[PDB]
């Protein structure tokens, strides 16, 4: 299958500095991207060019390191009924340049749309196994 | 691509007005059963006002309702299309006001009049961009 | 100088309750009167000087301070056939208050003035009759 | 009381900043200053920002009264939506039609390029309904 798209987002609170929440986000990009600011506001990034998607991903696994193995263990609970694989990153650490997973409720959300032929949960789960490695 | 998070349909009832008569001009816009919240407050001047709002939050209704509205409105939907940029505010809400009177008589007509039936529709897209938004709204005019 | 007549008209849109419209018109009649039903219009006309006189009195009474505003603009309110115009808040009227309104849905109140002859000069003077 | 009043507007590459400023004039019954700057538009294009700030209740109150006056029966539309025009920073938003403003007329606008008119609403007991009701007061 393939990765239809990649969506990265985060939330900015009243006591939070937007530029800072965006700096935390730029930590997940090895190339230029664009952030969309909306209104408590949202910072939203998207990836459609397969090149960038493919390049973003390989880079994310590289920066995750050993944590890339913990995704695998959870692929089943991470992928939803719309075949979107969800990966929660630590906002604060990312700000500090570090890429790490988090179970917290205010993470930098990374979402990937998976497409298999056809979209069979057993296929998507496997495409992701191969993917996270 | 995107969705209409919600839909709000409202009108005002003046001292000389009949709630039931108005509630009817409201229903002209609906092809299915619906509720109607009723608030009260002092109008622009000091006159006691009555507010009537109908909000659709079930995708189901939203879409059937929007298909209908477009159905009824018909040939004016092209005007909605050429004037999109002046109907959608910076909060991504699409605004459509109908002639309250012609409505009472089951006729949907866009109006610039001072006392119409306001129809807002929140449109949401990813990313949330004026661009992605206007593109979506332009689609809604199926 | 006399008031030939006095007629008070109002309108009722599809969404309006014709009765509530009329209960707002009666706010200016200190006596019996009938409504001529012609959206639809509602009219009333006074021909007896008594009523025409009772109407004008009670009118300025209710307007109060506002009676001075009219007193300001006669040349304008007075039309060609020496007919004087007063439009008032239909909404406040229904509540029981007379207020001139620039609004676009008033309760029009006009009355023809008659001078001898109806010279636009002496007519305006008679119009300023206010006290 | 009303903390501050700020009237801003945007200028696109193909627009005349003089014309845009004139349209802002339509809103003032007294002399004012326009503070220029740079920005991005809804489509990400290089824009010029024009803002006017009022702090003196003198000018403030005079402004609001006039504004309300010019608006006329249109203020009924504001009141029926009062909640939305109010953000969590307690600012009252009244969005004015730029083009009509330029043609010297004051009207509301539902589009995405108005002449923004914001108001910092302050209630001694400072709450949601506190300001929301205070808004009504300005009628």
């Amino acid at each position: 299958g393939k990765i239809e798209w990649v969506r990265v987002s985060a939330v900015v609170h009243s006591t939070e500095d937007r530029e800072k929440v965006g700096e935390a986000i730029s930590t997940l990009f090895p190339f230029e991207f664009e952030i969309a600011v909306s209104k408590m506001e949202y910072l939203e990034v998207e990836l459609t060019k397969s090149s960038e998607i493919k390049k973003f991903w390989k880079n994310l696994l590289e920066l995750l390191g050993e944590q890339a193995e913990e995704i695998l263990s959870t692929l089943e609970d991470r992928i939803d009924e719309q075949n979107v694989l969800h990966i929660r990153i630590d906002k604060q650490k990312a700000y500090l340049g570090e890429v790490s997973l988090t179970s917290g409720g205010d993470p930098i959300a990374v979402k990937l749309r998976l497409v298999t032929y056809p979209s069979k949960r057993e296929k998507v789960i496997e495409f992701a196994r191969e993917l996270c490695t």
